[PDB]
């Protein structure tokens, strides 16, 4: 469709994951944006290791939460991130066991979308690929999402408490959206995904903490 993109159809997006009981959403957001850039740069991707991030990004709080920017900084400084197959997800924080022989991607830094600018976010998604985004995911209504374009007037754009991955944008039945990849399993939402309101005054803080890795 004109003025839309869906990166899942272009091979930039791996299967939806389940973080389990661990607060590693940021590690799944981060590996997601890295996966997209792997495909962009090399023509192929593989699953990258969230557990590598949870365990080794000491600036974040493991299963207590974190920021995607810190993970990108880590992959750059560490000269790599392992594959999921080299360093599998266990759902709790463990000692850092990074080994460069399982290295599957690299990072030369990151950029942040100007705060609150959805138009800038759309150009990022159009010109880069999948972009890491933070949202207010606290509402009951967010959690019980199944179909349509999500909008709730109660969403607080200043309460950013959950990390997700913007993998496209479009319009459905006259409602502009972002295609959002979550890490609560394929059972959640619509096969792991949520369509969130686009251009509805930065609904849920969608454009407030957006970043992508340079590769
Ligand atoms: C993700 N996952 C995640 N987890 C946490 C800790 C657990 C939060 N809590 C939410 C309600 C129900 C059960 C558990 C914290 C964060 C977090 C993420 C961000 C970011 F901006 F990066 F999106 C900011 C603050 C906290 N994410």
């Amino acid at each position: 469709a004109p003025d839309s993109v869906d990166y899942r159809k272009k091979g930039y997006v791996t299967p939806v994951k389940n973080q389990g009981q661990c607060g590693s959403c940021w590690a799944f957001s981060s590996v997601g944006a890295l996966e997209g850039q792997l495909k962009k740069k090399t023509g192929k991707l593989l699953n990258l290791s969230p557990q590598n991030l949870v365990d080794c990004v000491s600036e974040n709080d493991g299963c207590g939460g974190g920021y995607m920017t810190n993970a990108f900084q880590y992959v750059q400084k560490n000269r790599g991130i392992d594959s999921e197959d080299a360093y599998p997800y266990v759902g709790q924080e463990e000692s850092c066991m990074y080994n460069p022989t399982g290295k599957a991607a690299k990072c030369r830094g990151y950029r942040e979308i100007p705060e609150g600018n959805e138009k800038a976010l759309k150009r990022a998604v159009a010109r880069v690929g999948p972009v890491s985004v933070a949202i207010d995911a606290s509402l009951t209504s967010f959690q019980f999402y199944s179909k349509g374009v999500y909008y709730d007037e109660s969403c607080n754009s200043d309460n950013l408490n959950h990390a997700v991955l913007a993998v496209g944008y479009g319009i459905q039945k006259g409602n502009k959206h972002w295609i959002i990849k979550n890490s609560w399993g394929e059972n959640w939402g619509n096969k792991g995904y949520i369509l969130m309101a686009r251009n509805k005054n930065n609904a849920c803080g969608i454009a407030n903490l957006a970043s992508f890795p340079k590769m």
